[PDB]
């Protein structure tokens, strides 16, 4: 086997179709299916499969008491197959930690797992199944990396950590790895402001990572990772169509270089597609909580300031709970192009639904389409009243 | 690995053996077994497996109140190995949808789900467990297809979709896919008025499915595909053996090219094989309801308007719930010719039975046998009270 | 991959060691346990795994009421991995039916199961997975057959079937399969007056079988089979230890032609390992009831009717419940010999045990040792109480 | 593939990092996780895997009611993934015993288990899954092994055996392995006056085994052998800090051919990572029970009985039940060394936790790191008020 490389362009996205939803919450009533939050999707070149931050508890079980806490012990990134629920006995662990990120680079899968406490966590790199590298926190202040996959080139896989403040300036640095050993490290550069939970794709020979500005901004910074030269800069979405949570109303001028004001110190992980004309970015419908997911094509998101949307796909009700969003693709699919996909995070429990003392999700996950096809809206499904 | 061709005739029919039951309703009485329907049975060249269509949800769990519903967004085709139950944890999801085909070309599978609003349903084509081609609705009333396997020859494999009203004329299609991708696609011909969940089968370079006539009539449409000029013919079984339900009795006259009337609004997935004097024929025994299932044996069924039966096996006691049943072969079985075989639909729960609020089923496979072999009777023997 | 050739002759048999045991009651208590009975235990090149039909239900489930019913349309032969319990979850469908043999030649593996009625049952012989030969009922009386695994030398396996009265004359046949399809038959031959549920080993090219009489002897009938010439013969073990349950009292001298009297209508699946002076018997302690098992080392019991014990190994108290018993061989392992191995079904429930309402089993399995091993006792080890 | 080769040393250790944790008792409260104890880790060439001594029985199954019991007929070497649960239905049998020892040779695991009663317990060589040779007590008290990983070098797999008395001089033997037959054995030599359950691992060319004096001593026994020569010496740690458990506080001066008194008739498995100036010691924080556990650098411990520590690392804190603990490697692994690792069994229930009737455990698993990385504590994490 080799090393994949990414030279292919994105595939004219027309639509969204379904590709995954694993119904966990719903089957968890009644099964032994693992509470965890902090989902996404990887593939392998045989397989995809999802992937969650563990609990290390079920939700029938006494210990989803609290879950809702974000860093313990117990918890541990597990992979299991696409659209089956997690489950006790079909998933398989990658590394124990509380803030994670994977993928393959065409030979095998790197899996990177944060463990410890506040001031002294780290990181282990794993390679092929088996511990390689490991780093300590710099700034001693919850060292965090992006909780969806990075994309690997010629061996070659980028991965956005960041160590400091959650509410002010932070310490973020872009890590290089090969075969899970560092090659580079570097501090972040350009113009973005503050950098959470990245979400990555790749196309021809570059590597671009949609982030959360949890700070000051509800525009979203954006990363430019060249994989070659091992490089990087960085900006917001020019776009007035905001796409963080909370967040203002769409202005009719974004910023390109400076974070959008009226809302701090919160956000959440988000993604888009920054592709000219073929720009898709998705969001929350809600402005003040995690409910409802939207796609809205918006040409020239990234450099245009004035750039409105023209077409648009509905992903879940506002009605319905959503939560964080990531960008995956199947570098190893047939065809001339890659296909664009993402998951989204279906929150139940807490904090919005206080009638259970457990926090978990499900995951719904969409790919795109040349064709127009008609949309449909993907809720978790799950009815609170049957977990009391 | 290669494609399979379809050189092979029909073995002689003289009996059926047992081939697979799950017993899942009994065994999901305690244990963690899906809620399914609309079931049925394909092969691989190394591997037979059941499909189903979950409801998402387990038996016992309380997501289970309101399975009788057809359409929702937690529904999947999902596929589990041959006699066992589909549980949480050993079935593997094909595709996202409510409504299904699947088949092995010999070199991959390809699996077709269904998904989306009445209005705006789409299908998207899997093949080698990757999306590769998507369809939109054409008439926006229920994009619907088989619900049993299709056949390939020669990497080609003819798809029966149908879009429109249940109840009066509607707009079907045969789609034929290579490796997932659309070859081409052409609107119904010949003298069939109504097609739904056609029950294909291979032999000889040609494919013959046997349908349901929604609408007017209670003898079975017949569609017989050519898949190396890709082209087709309709009509009706001209046999006075009536094989839909609900039914008239047999009259001693049937209809070729025209329904046989009586019974209107309603039917059952069937299936039948029409091979000159080796030609079998399955129907419920009530005329009324889902229940029991017989095979009788036809002499030229589809041609012979005065044909009555000359032998016959009972599969499952007209005491005992039945439902939608279909054709499958192993074309990758030994021997000189292909083995015919079946499946029945076991439905438990509503609406027949309301004393719980879910509906499930459970399934009963046959293959043929040159010997003649004594029969006995099927049912799914789970008792409604225990699960009360 | 090639057939398994006969070629070796038996281990010195010293001592017997414990091989494997499932605890499947113990288990079962808290877990998604099938309920079974006759099971065994049977090797392929490369794996050796428990086999036992299988009554559609868990001990828990409430379906398991009534199980010690013998034949239904919710059996079937399953495997599982050696010593792990029969669970909904790791349980692989072998066939369907209650009554089964299966083995494998070296290529592949043949099972047979019967199902039917009691007057119209019938075979089918599954090679490879795949169903390839039927058989039905020639006395129109529970066509059954070993209960435990056939042998095969050079790809063909003889199997003994029984059809007729299980308390009088019956029509017994040894068939002979290659690569499941019938190569003979012939009606049983011999001094032996009539023969159920066979228990069979081979060793340097020829087949021995260890029956019971369930008609008037206490002694055990024997089958030597050649599977070369696909011929036969028949008597009992001469030996006065008689070895079926219940039994008189060991007399002074046995019979070689004819059954030894005091017991009629009644019997056990048993065993023996008939090799000159490293004759091992297995049998029941009591002789009134199914409780106990211990070896006994009786030297020349084939052919000399004054032999007597002059060593043993206890392998389950008296104080605990037994049941059918049998042999089984790796013949795929290393060294020049052929290690001769048993399983002991310990059955737990009715009709002894009617606290509870279901009837079950678990594993105890033993092969030999050159060495002089201390022995212990091995109970199945569950306790009643717990399941009320 | 070929016989593995010890020719690397150790890497030098800086801190440790997390591996491994299944969170066993926590998901065992809702799901069906075995009752186990005596936990272990050891690897293939491409996979590692928990290994333990399963009850026969889950924790919320009533038959774990009295698993504080030792040695009993439901007991079983098991293993399972890396950082899952034990569990019913992802476990497997690797043979059955209440004393256990396992190691991959490069070509094939090598698992021992002990059965019987205490005066005639013996011991089952398996060896590529197979069982291949036998070995009787020769003390007739309570047979006993390592209850951790073996190491091999080229082929050659040596075995620490123990036989007799528990609390005063007994029978301890090496012995040596090649595909599971016996090559040699021989008795206990050197200054070592007691030996229990030695925790063993492999660096160039040599095996060293930190093991448990259960008589006398406070400070550890240990035995450094050859594998090639097939012999071996032994000695203590000369170093004053003790770390058996219960043990006197720390002198100035340690004992090297004798052991350190103050505690007689009690201790706890134990290991080391004996290297020189890269020499780690564990051992149990408190020195009254079993918790806590710590590494303590103590360069020279073998040979200077003034050494003390100059770093250290908490592993788990003292308010936390902790247990046995012991060495594996991969050696497989990439890298010009070998990295230590080891594993602490976290101890729930009996004798401390008598609000519950059953004993279990769960897993905790680091590995050394040329970093200088930042700690964490691991406690089991499950409540004991959820088992009530
Ligand atoms: C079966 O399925 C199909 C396939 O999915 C369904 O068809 C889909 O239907 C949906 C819903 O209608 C469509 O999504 C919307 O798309 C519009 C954009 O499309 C319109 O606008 C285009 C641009 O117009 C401008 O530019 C052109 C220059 O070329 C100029 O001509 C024009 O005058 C104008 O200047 C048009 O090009 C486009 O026309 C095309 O499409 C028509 C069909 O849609 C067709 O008829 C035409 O012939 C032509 O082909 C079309 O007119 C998005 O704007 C819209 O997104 C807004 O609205 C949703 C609510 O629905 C909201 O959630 C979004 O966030 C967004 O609204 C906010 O953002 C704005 C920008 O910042 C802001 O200005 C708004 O005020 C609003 O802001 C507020 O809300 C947000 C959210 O909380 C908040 O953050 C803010 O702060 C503030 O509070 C939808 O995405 C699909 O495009 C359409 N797909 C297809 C293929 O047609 C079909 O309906 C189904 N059938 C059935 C029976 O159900
Ligand atoms: C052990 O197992 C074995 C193997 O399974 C068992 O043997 C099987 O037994 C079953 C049950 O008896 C048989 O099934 C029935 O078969 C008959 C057909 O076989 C008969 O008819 C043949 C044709 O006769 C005509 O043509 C020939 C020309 O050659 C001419 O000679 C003759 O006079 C007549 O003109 C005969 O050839 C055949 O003879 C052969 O077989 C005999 C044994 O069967 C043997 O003795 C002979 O020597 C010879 O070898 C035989 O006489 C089917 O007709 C029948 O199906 C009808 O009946 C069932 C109810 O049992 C019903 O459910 C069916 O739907 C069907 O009845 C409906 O359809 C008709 C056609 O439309 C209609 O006219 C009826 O009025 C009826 O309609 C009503 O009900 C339906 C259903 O709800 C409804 O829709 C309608 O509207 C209306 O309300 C059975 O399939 C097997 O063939 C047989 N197998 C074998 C290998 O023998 C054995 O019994 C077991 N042993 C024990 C101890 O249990
Ligand atoms: C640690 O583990 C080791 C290894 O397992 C344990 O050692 C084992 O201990 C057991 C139990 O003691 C032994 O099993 C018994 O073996 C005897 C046979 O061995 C004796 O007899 C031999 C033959 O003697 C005759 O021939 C020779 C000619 O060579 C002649 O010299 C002699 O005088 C006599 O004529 C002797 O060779 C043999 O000696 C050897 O072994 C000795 C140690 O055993 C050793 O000390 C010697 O130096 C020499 O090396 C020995 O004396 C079996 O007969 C016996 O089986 C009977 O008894 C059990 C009950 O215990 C019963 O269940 C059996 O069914 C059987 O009894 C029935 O069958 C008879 C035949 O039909 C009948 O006559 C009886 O009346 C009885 O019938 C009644 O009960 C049955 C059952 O319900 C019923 O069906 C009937 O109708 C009727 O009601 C045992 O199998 C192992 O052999 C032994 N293994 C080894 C390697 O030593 C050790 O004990 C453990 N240590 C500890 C501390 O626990
Ligand atoms: C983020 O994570 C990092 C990484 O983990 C954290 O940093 C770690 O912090 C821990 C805790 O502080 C450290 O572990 C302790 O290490 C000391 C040893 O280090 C000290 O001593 C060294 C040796 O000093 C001697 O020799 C040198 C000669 O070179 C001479 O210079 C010196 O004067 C003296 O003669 C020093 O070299 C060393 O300095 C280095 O490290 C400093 C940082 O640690 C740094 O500042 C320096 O510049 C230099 O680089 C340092 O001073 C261990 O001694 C200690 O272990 C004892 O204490 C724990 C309790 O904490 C106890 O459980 C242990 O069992 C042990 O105590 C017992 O054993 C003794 C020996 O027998 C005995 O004498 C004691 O009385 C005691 O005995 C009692 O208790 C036991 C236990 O029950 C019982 O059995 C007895 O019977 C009796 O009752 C710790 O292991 C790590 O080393 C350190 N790691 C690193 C990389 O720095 C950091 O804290 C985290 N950050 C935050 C914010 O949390
Ligand atoms: C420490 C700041 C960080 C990003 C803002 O908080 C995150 C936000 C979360 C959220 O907004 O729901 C949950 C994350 N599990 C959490 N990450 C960690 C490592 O705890
Ligand atoms: C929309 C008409 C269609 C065929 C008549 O209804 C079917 C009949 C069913 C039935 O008769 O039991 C159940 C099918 N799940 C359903 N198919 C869909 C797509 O809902
Ligand atoms: C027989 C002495 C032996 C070592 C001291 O006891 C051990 C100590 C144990 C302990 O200290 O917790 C549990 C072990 N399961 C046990 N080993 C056996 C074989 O029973
Ligand atoms: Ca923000
Ligand atoms: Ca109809
Ligand atoms: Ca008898
Ligand atoms: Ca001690």
């Amino acid at each position: 086997r080799n090393f994949n490389n990414l030279t292919k362009g994105l595939c004219t996205i027309n639509s969204w179709h379904i590709y995954g939803k694993d119904n966990a919450v719903r089957i968890g009533e009644s099964s032994d299916v693992l509470v965890t939050r902090e989902p996404y999707v990887s593939c392998d070149p045989d397989e995809c499969r999802f992937y969650a931050l563990s609990q290390g508890t079920t939700i029938r079980g006494k210990h989803s008491n609290g879950t809702i806490h974000d860093r313990s012990q117990y918890r541990a990134l597990i992979s299991w197959p696409l659209s089956s629920p997690p489950t006790v006995y079909n998933s398989r662990v990658e590394c124990i930690g509380w803030s994670s990120t994977s993928c393959h680079d065409g030979k095998s899968r790197m899996s990177i797992c944060i463990s410890g406490p506040n001031n002294n966590a780290s990181a282990v790199v794993w390679y092929n199944r088996r511990p390689v590298a490991e780093i300590n926190t710099w700034a001693r202040n919850i060292l965090r990396t992006q909780e969806s996959e990075c994309v690997c080139h010629n061996g070659v896989c980028p991965v956005v950590f960041t160590d400091g403040s959650a509410t002010g300036p932070a310490d973020t640095r872009i890590y290089y790895f090969k075969e899970g050993k560092i090659l580079k490290w570097e501090s972040l550069t350009g113009t973005a402001k503050h950098i959470e939970e990245c979400s990555c794709y790749g196309e021809r020979t570059g590597i671009t990572c949609t982030c959360r500005d949890n700070w000051q901004g509800s525009n979203r910074p954006v990363i430019q990772i060249d994989p070659v030269a091992m490089t990087h800069t960085s900006q917001y979405i020019c776009s007035p169509v905001l796409t963080d949570n909370p967040r203002p109303n769409d202005p009719n001028i974004g910023k390109c270089n400076d974070p959008y004001p009226g809302n701090n110190n919160n956000g959440v992980k988000g993604f888009s597609y920054l592709d000219g004309a073929n720009t898709w970015l998705g969001r929350t419908i809600s402005t003040a909580s995690r409910s409802g997911y939207e796609m809205l094509k918006v040409p020239n998101a990234l450099t245009d300031d004035r750039s409105k949307p023209i077409q648009g796909q509905t992903i879940v009700l506002n009605a319905d709970w959503s939560g964080y969003s990531g960008s995956f693709m199947d570098y190893w699919a047939e065809g001339d192009c890659y296909r664009a996909c993402f998951y989204v995070e279906l929150i139940r429990g807490r904090p919005k639904e206080d009638k259970v003392w457990w926090t978990s999700n499900s995951i719904v996950s969409m790919c795109s389409s040349t064709e127009f096809l008609g949309q449909w809206n993907w809720p978790d499904g799950a009815k609170i009243e049957y977990f009391l």
